[PDB]
């Protein structure tokens, strides 16, 4: 995350860190709790490392230093990458992770509501990725305005969402992929976007791109059975 | 394709024809669309004409005759031949083409999925080669795209079959013991694909041999899954 302030604990209980830890761990990507045994994240996070048993998932934390031997992790029972996703492009950048053991929610770990079709205000982003360019131990926060896609074009499908100041200076960078773009409306927080890609980490006029969760609901419901 | 049959329109929408204008414009290789601006092919296709500006790339067609000099072709912005490939030699025989201009996906022009490193134990039972190559050992390029189905022949038995050359892990062998069904001259760089699940996957790229359907001498194919890191690296 870049352009943004440090994270209160409990403020974003749905945020998880996906880590691989082959022999030792490493935070590679973010994700969102959406169900007791379900995390939503970006397909491209698993390009280099599609091996599910190697991944480890941590929620309800703020400082990655808190993770230790006696820190319960979640495991991937099943990794469901969209079938149209292809490594060479940013289309269909979405993935469901079915957890091995269903979580028991707390003050610090709870799900996000999926979007059920409007004009969002108060949209936010989070993550453990650097500002500018290394990895931060403490989760981060920045507020951002949606950019209409048709303007976003400066190929961007109906399945994408864009956000960013075109003055620039706040966006997400590596390690923030698969993390959530959320919005606060009808009094309720919703998960509107999944961070996917943008050229650079936004500088000046480069809005970031996000998978648009609402247009993948059929998919998500289909795959959760 | 020796021992094949006509493809239908839209059947193999990732298949492209790689041509060059020497005399009349001429088909020299095949290739596979793997993204809007990415085409995967064989590196030995450029052995004699390693000048990118010269090549025209055509997709979404069944008959090469459909191609008039008024049909729009894609051009090569960037030719990425694998770092370790050497010209006469048969290893690392793979190349990425970055197109000058994004393609438009249609019914007849689609990309094909690549295999995942987590697919590498998969046993594929339903495999196909397609191309405009010769249909007999000494023959002519074919107007209508050919298809042929052909079984994978495991590494060790394929090595047995080729005493003089070395068949490494980066390759993959397909053919019948009797022979008679194979890729021929003009099919190089084209796709070997396999249906697994409900999904087509690019499993190989036609490479060497071009014995063109000799007895017990399976066509040899570049094993795509072996190059995922390379591809991921080059396509960013
Ligand atoms: O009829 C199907 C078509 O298939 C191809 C060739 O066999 C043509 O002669 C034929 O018209
Ligand atoms: O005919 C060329 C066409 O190619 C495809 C799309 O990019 C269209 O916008 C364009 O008109
Ligand atoms: C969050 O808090 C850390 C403490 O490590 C500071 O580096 C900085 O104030 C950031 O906003
Ligand atoms: C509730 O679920 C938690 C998930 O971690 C387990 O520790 C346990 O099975 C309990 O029933």
């Amino acid at each position: 995350i870049v352009g943004g302030t440090n994270a209160s604990l409990g403020e974003w209980p749905w945020q998880v860190s996906l880590q691989v830890k082959l022999v030792s761990q490493t935070h590679l990507c973010g994700g969102s709790i959406i169900g007791r045994q379900w995390v939503l994240t970006a397909a491209h996070c698993f390009d280099g490392i599609p091996y599910p048993d190697v991944w480890r998932i941590y929620g309800g934390i703020l400082s990655l230093s808190e993770i230790t031997k006696e820190t319960p992790s979640s495991r991937i029972k099943e990794l469901i990458i969209h079938q149209e996703y292809k490594v060479s492009e940013g289309n269909y950048d979405i993935a469901l992770i079915k957890l091995q053991t269903p979580l028991n929610y707390t003050e610090f770990q709870k799900p996000i509501s999926l979007p059920s079709n409007t004009i969002y205000t108060n949209c936010w982003v989070t993550g453990w990725g650097y500002t500018k360019e290394e990895t931060q131990n403490i989760l981060q926060k920045a507020t951002i305005p949606l950019v209409p896609n048709e303007e976003c074009q400066k190929v961007i499908n109906k399945q994408m969402i864009c956000a960013g100041y075109k003055e620039g200076g706040t966006d997400a960078c590596k390690g923030d992929s698969g993390g959530p773009l959320v919005c606060k409306h009808s009094g309720r927080w919703q998960l509107v976007g999944i961070t996917s890609w943008g050229e650079g980490c936004a500088r000046k006029d480069q809005p970031g791109v996000y998978t648009k969760v609402s247009e993948y609901m059929d998919w998500i419901l289909e795959k959760t059975q």
